[PDB]
């Protein structure tokens, strides 16, 4: 189904926020940033709001899926 994040690359990770509920507007913004499966399991919702500029809900979206897959 899918091989351990730590295993991603970026575009694995742009696909990933992709399908996730509400997060297609910020698939650009992760692969300008270069964010791969090893950077993902990092980001905190500090570093995607502050750093990242994205809307609280979106960002609390993706950390608690990368935390239910981790």
């Amino acid at each position: 189904d899918r091989p351990p994040i730590s295993s991603w690359s970026v575009d694995d990770v742009s696909n990933f926020i992709r399908e996730l509920p509400g997060c297609q507007d910020y698939v650009d913004d992760f692969i300008q940033q270069e964010i791969d499966g090893q950077a993902l399991l990092r980001l905190k919702e500090k570093h995607l709001v502050n750093a990242m500029g994205m809307k609280l809900g979106p960002a609390l979206k993706i950390v608690a899926k990368v935390e239910s897959i981790k």
